[PDB]
């Protein structure tokens, strides 16, 4: 387990806890905490607004490698490409690592495969041609079956997504073992192991589920797969600091 809490430690995506109240200052404090005493998160989660603040402050305190994701369409996953594309061309100029763009799932599942196609595709467009991931937030939770989890996936996965992501966070329901299952079999069924990571969000609190969820990816892909472009903990520092208990701090 102090293994797995380290692993996954420096798969952490540390996210942000404000709901659109955040502050500099927050920021600054979930900087500070990506540099924990046994290593760096692999990045850290927010809005794109405060992307050059915590760019700064995470060169003044050493850790330049901490990448930094942010969001977009976000958390609503409406289905207007331009304002989702607009919103990722302004993530990308912030600085942005990574763009996790949010599916449109309510189009969905009311029977409209294609408008999520052209969305990420929209998206990833843009990313690309930028030297940024693009991330696609299903949100497993309002999907709820396992057919339309896999279809989102499948779909975000044609149209071009780096990583495929369960939650938004901000939904009743987030990440589970099962959803986080379902989507990372459609990695494997689809063979995109190489080009496709999975991200939970919402469900893991513990270092225990830390573990669990990791054991999945290694049992569908191997332990060597769920590296810092594969694998990745979108949790708020609450994770962090079970993972860090675990190991004595
Ligand atoms: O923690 N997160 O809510 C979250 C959402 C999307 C992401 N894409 N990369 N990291 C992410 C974290």
């Amino acid at each position: 387990l102090k293994a797995s809490s380290l692993r996954a430690l420096k798969l952490m995506h540390l996210a942000t806890s404000a709901n659109d109240d955040d502050t500099d200052e927050k920021v600054i404090a979930l900087c500070h905490q990506a540099k924990t005493p046994v290593g760096t998160t692999d990045a850290i989660f927010i809005y794109p607004r405060f992307i050059p603040i915590a760019r700064k402050t995470l060169k003044e305190q050493g850790t330049p490698e901490i990448r930094i994701c942010t969001s977009t369409n976000f958390p609503h996953g409406n289905d207007d490409i331009d304002i989702a594309l607009a919103e990722t061309r302004a993530a990308i100029a912030y600085g942005a690592d990574s763009v996790a763009v949010v599916f449109p799932y309510r189009a969905l599942m009311a029977g409209n495969e294609q408008v999520g196609f052209d969305l990420v595709k929209a998206c990833k467009e843009a990313c690309a041609a930028a030297n940024v991931l693009l991330a696609v937030i299903i949100e497993t939770g309002e999907l709820k079956d396992e057919a339309l989890i896999r279809k989102a996936s499948e779909i975000s996965i044609k149209a071009g997504a780096d990583n495929i992501v369960t939650s938004t966070g901000k939904v009743a329901v987030g990440a589970t073992p099962e959803s986080a299952r379902i989507m990372m079999e459609v990695i494997r069924d689809m063979g995109v192991e190489k080009t496709v990571g999975f991200i939970p969000v919402g469900g893991v609190r513990t270092a225990e589920d830390a573990q669990k969820y990791l054991a999945i990816a290694d049992e569908l892909f191997g332990a060597d797969w769920a590296d810092a472009r594969h694998y990745a903990f979108g949790a708020s520092a609450s994770l962090l600091a079970s993972l860090l208990k675990a190991l004595g701090h």
